[PDB]
């Protein structure tokens, strides 16, 4: 399945996941893509922060969702 | 000094705050304003999230400034 994950700054990120991937997964999966490490990101769903344990399907995450990122950098 | 808290859910809050309050300062001025625990948020300017002991004029966020708000939810 198809989700957006769109950053604050503009770009779109297209990824192909999985329904089940845990929220760890798509971080995986945009450090392959994008190479933004995992550590580095907060994804967010309908204006709440996601957790890494969770998968897509628990937070009813479906085909073509949007999906946001927000980075978590050292020093504010 | 005016500036703009954007939910990531299509709400804009409009703020007074002083270039030199710190981020937890701001949490606590939207709380007053939307009764949001300062706990439950997490504030973003330009793609990243702030840390709360350092000041809005630290991330150089001046006056007409945007910044965006996502909660960090848990309980129940």
């Amino acid at each position: 399945m198809q989700i957006f994950v769109k950053t604050l700054t503009g770009k779109t990120i297209t990824l192909e996941v999985e329904p089940s991937d845990t929220i760890e997964n798509v971080k995986a999966k945009i450090q392959d893509k994008e190479g933004i490490p995992p550590d580095q990101q907060r994804l967010i769903f309908a204006g709440k922060q996601l957790e890494d344990g969770r998968t897509l399907s628990d937070y009813n995450i479906q085909k073509e969702s949007t999906l946001h990122l927000v980075l978590r950098l050292r020093g504010g």
